[PDB]
């Protein structure tokens, strides 16, 4: 059960860092 | 303790999915 | 182990909430957008 939780958190941490990059690009008008 | 964590992870999982869809829209129209 | 999950989860909540604010601001064009 906590092993399953840990995989879920690892994937969230990934999705969230990708979201952070996308949102910063949008905020800053990057590129 | 663990059950409470499971609730928090589900809540986060849902919010991140909504974020992904909205950000994706934002990148198009 | 479980203590570590709990801190990771807490971090995520702060970041996810920051992301929602930013994304809503972008979507509604708040404060010039």
């Amino acid at each position: 059960e906590v092993e399953a939780l840990e995989k879920k958190v690892e994937a969230l941490e990934w999705k969230v860092q990708k979201l952070e990059k996308k949102v910063e690009a949008l905020e800053h008008g990057w590129d």
